[PDB]
């Protein structure tokens, strides 16, 4: 039935907008902005506005949480959609806030909350609808008591709203909007999608899973640094699927007397059984079941064994999924990771720049922000933040704004709506913020693109054939008898864009990029912690398709002498070889190694089934130099009179590092001139108390002066060495004359 | 209302001097002297000498812990500042030390403490006020129980001071000056400022924080070598 449509997550946060696919938009003659009636699961009708988007699937309707709540439906449910051109411009509308959402706020809500709402936009309104207004950094939901043309009405700008205070105590069967949902989670879109595909079907269709008879995911381990809202993920999944949510806190269980912990665990699992389908979330699992060596006491081991017994008895339990949170997979007893136990695993990890932006939007949603704020910039600068760090940063910005405002003044909602946080407050918070994941491995799709290097077309082709083709055309590789190459080795002068090339190829395939710099390999070597190499690959495997980049594979070889009398083999590179051999090609993990000293690289790494391909990354050519200069100056205001093409032509023999140094020196000169001129202007004002930027851009003179400090870090001798290496590799290729008969 | 000024920490240690910012005393019609009768939040009025200082903010009034205590106000509170030119040179002022700050002390307290105090300076006095005198490596707080031109006066060089044993028990409302305060802390001005910014708003305005939707700080971890006065 065309009217039947599957509910789906919304991309536009409007309480009266539902998005439809183009084919179904035209199929049901639904016009843009036309009022549409949606029939709820239990005779809960709501009128909204149709919108069009390409991403929306044909059989799915994008709908926000407010409409879902007043429809008494959840994601994946089926609702009936019918055009409602017979709408009435009702005049008198009676609405009343729910008490629990106004517990503390004072003042005329309509003048501060409902006035921005229902204004400059015709919002379809139905009796009983509960709609959310976000302002004064406090979201308040109002229940529509009634409307003149009951039940459907439109709040025209000339309408009238009647309010009599008396906040309404929320009744049962109505889930509060403050309840966590998928819209309340950011920075884990991939992991959230994985968890959804894991748990929605077992939870949303329990009978369809028990009667059908397949193995459900009984244990999911969400591991990642604390503050990534793993409890938030579990609670949102439970709420959106309608599953009963039971929270087990590790410290709370371990804070009880011996025997009380066992009773609490058993009672939690029994409660989950009673209210199935249900999700048991065990927060801080390592608190309950750490590594067997870290549980000295006998009672602790008994608690771990009790947890294992309950996880094993889950089989008898029906439609009970157990989710647990941990910092790392190695923090918990390995017996918990067996089959029938927390065998499913998800890695929330650090949010990326896009993820951090989503988190900032989520947290700065009720907040009234100044126009100068650009959360994209904050997300870009907030490297090492996990989401609790971002929430703290938003709170700190709000508090600094509150200080700066109330220093000159049971609260005035009008004041809070007037209160606005500016980029100054956010930058102050950034300065005062201490990220909790600064030293966590970064796994993200790089924003670098082929334009940032703009050269080495043959290298682009090789990298594409080696990375993109396996992930984009697995069918082609199966059709022929070829196994995708496991990795490649870049070699060439330092600072010529090897890291840039690896990041560019990772970006083109939209694959995660993991960079293992030379200091990390040297840390493993000095500390004899080569076992950590496993973790690195375990990370890359967890992020497949992934590009695993080793910035300086020759760092350990150099540390031993370009020697120490021994062979080329070393513990860390040996572990890298071991992990590469044990890497399944089905996983799209591609290893890229970079070295300025290909001679001293261990030959074992340059073998079939290993980094067999060797790619020479020479010094950038004129076009590549122009591209590098443009990329470096992308963030800088540069006067148009500067001819970056001429600079590239005259800067032959320069590495990308040298061009970056020239650009940074030009920026230094421009900044120094700006500061000196500002000091001159302020001094002139002081002496003459009776403006324009003297240097708004980096002028030609700045670059001309910077070129006086220009350096060629790669001498012609080094280029000769690299070219001799490449020519040695290429001269052995002496069978091109071969031709069949 | 210009008379409203936000209380702030004091730089000068005199327990009878308040400081304002340069654009304020002229706005309030006050000078380097000009005894001023500040109003407290518990119907408490304290008369003190005005002063000036560049660092003080326009809306901030710097006052010591003694005036704050006898005014029943804390840092960040707002008090009414109004000139009090109708001040009389009281001849006889009867004061009394508090028992909690005189145990083990013997001798003429007036000569020991009240003599170097209330002399070489026309200190204003208000009936019922508590003023602290530091001497003999002790700190004694005296309660002014009576002044001849009630309720406020100025101790002239010829003014007479009266006291006869019978140390007075501190009342519940009064808070001992020996109680720790920001003036009792040194060497962590930056860290103390950080902690103050962290905790003043959540603690000074709890109802606002509950009604408002921001996240208050929950756990602060002060570290450093022992003996730095973290407690």
């Amino acid at each position: 039935r065309p009217n039947r449509l599957i509910v789906d997550e919304a991309i536009n946060e409007d309480n009266s907008v539902v998005s439809l696919s183009q084919p179904k938009m035209d199929e049901l003659q639904l016009f843009r902005g036309d009022t549409v009636l949606l029939k709820g699961k239990k005779r809960r009708e709501a009128v909204c506005i149709v919108l069009s988007d390409d991403t929306c699937s044909d059989e799915k309707i994008r709908m926000n949480r407010v409409v879902r709540n007043n429809l008494r439906v959840r994601l994946g449910d089926v609702i009936s959609i019918q055009p409602c051109p017979d709408v009435k411009y009702g005049k008198r509308i009676h609405v009343l806030p729910i008490d629990d959402t106004v517990e503390g706020i004072t003042g005329n809500l309509f003048e501060v909350y409902l006035k921005p709402y229902f204004l400059e936009a015709y919002r379809p309104i139905r009796k009983g609808d509960i709609f959310l207004v976000r302002g004064g950094m406090r979201a308040v939901e109002f229940k529509v008591v009634e409307t003149d043309p009951s039940p459907y009405c439109i709040v025209a700008p000339d309408t009238v709203i009647h309010c009599e205070g008396e906040p309404i105590k929320r009744e049962d069967e109505e889930e509060s909007l403050n309840e966590v949902g998928y819209d309340d989670i950011g920075g884990c879109r991939k992991q959230l999608a994985q968890i959804k595909e894991m748990v929605e079907l077992p939870l949303r269709h329990p009978a369809l899973f028990k009667a059908i008879g397949v193995k459900p995911p009984r244990g999911i381990l969400l591991y990642g640094p604390p503050g990534t809202g793993k409890t938030l993920i579990a609670r949102a999944v439970a709420n959106e699927t309608g599953a009963f949510f039971f929270l087990i806190n590790g410290p709370e269980i371990m804070s009880k007397l011996a025997g009380e912990s066992e009773s609490n665990l058993r009672k939690a699992f029994e409660e989950a059984e009673k209210n199935a389908p249900a999700i048991i979330f065990i927060d801080e699992l390592d608190a309950i079941a750490p590594k067997r060596e870290k549980t000295h006491g006998e009672v602790e081991r008994r608690i771990v064994s009790q947890l294992l017994t309950l996880m094993d008895g889950l089989k008898q339990r029906a439609h009970v999924i157990v989710m647990a949170a941990t910092n790392r997979p190695n923090s918990i007893d390995p017996a918990l990771r067996r089959f029938g136990r927390f065998d499913r695993e998800v890695d929330i990890g650090i949010p990326d720049a896009t993820g951090r932006l989503e988190i900032l939007q989520i947290h700065t949603k009720n907040m009234k922000l100044a126009d100068d704020v650009d959360l994209e910039q904050v997300a870009n600068e907030t490297h090492g933040h996990v989401g609790a760090d971002l929430a703290a940063l938003c709170s700190e910005a709000a508090l600094q704004a509150i200080r700066k405002k109330m220093d000159l003044i049971t609260i005035d909602a009008e004041v809070m709506n007037s209160l606005a946080v500016t980029m100054d407050d956010f930058r102050w918070a950034l300065s005062q913020s201490n990220p909790s994941a600064l030293r966590e491995t970064v796994v993200e799709v790089p924003q670098v693109t082929w334009e940032d290097i703009g050269g080495l077309e043959d290298v682009k082709r090789e990298l594409q054939e080696l990375v993109q083709y396996p992930v984009e055309h697995p069918d082609k590789f199966l059709k022929f008898g070829m196994t995708p190459s496991k990795g490649v080795l870049f070699y060439g002068p330092p600072g010529c864009g090897k890291t840039l090339l690896a990041k560019a190829i990772a970006n083109e395939c939209q694959a995660n990029f993991i960079s293992i710099k030379g200091p990390e390999l040297l840390t493993m070597w000095f500390g004899e912690s080569e076992a950590n190499v496993r973790e690195i690959f375990d990370k890359a495997r967890q992020a497949a398709p992934c590009v695993l980049f080793f910035d300086e594979l020759d760092s350990i070889a150099k540390a031993r002498g370009g020697g120490d009398g021994g062979g080329a083999a070393d513990r860390v590179i040996n572990q890298i070889l071991t992990e590469m051999d044990g890497m399944s090609t089905k996983k799209n993990v591609f290893i890229i190694g970079a070295t300025n000293r290909p001679d001293i690289i261990d030959p074992a790494i340059l073998r079939p089934g290993r980094l067999d391909q060797l790619i020479y990354i020479p010094l950038p050519d004129e076009k590549s130099r122009v591209a590098i200069l443009k990329a470096n100056l992308r963030k800088s205001p540069v006067a148009k009179d500067v001819d970056l093409e001429f600079l590239a032509k005259m800067t032959n023999g320069f590495s990308g590092a040298d061009l970056t140094e020239i650009c940074q020196r030009a920026c230094k000169l421009a900044i120094r001139e700006s500061i000196e001129s500002e000091i001159r202007r302020e001094r002139e004002r002081q002496t003459n108390p009776s403006e324009d930027d003297p240097v708004p851009e980096i002028r030609r003179d700045h670059f001309e002066e910077a070129m006086r400090f220009a350096r060629r870090s790669v001498s012609d001798n080094d280029i000769r060495k690299y070219e001799m290496f490449a020519q040695t590799l290429q001269q052995s290729r002496g069978f091109g004359s071969f031709r069949f008969p």
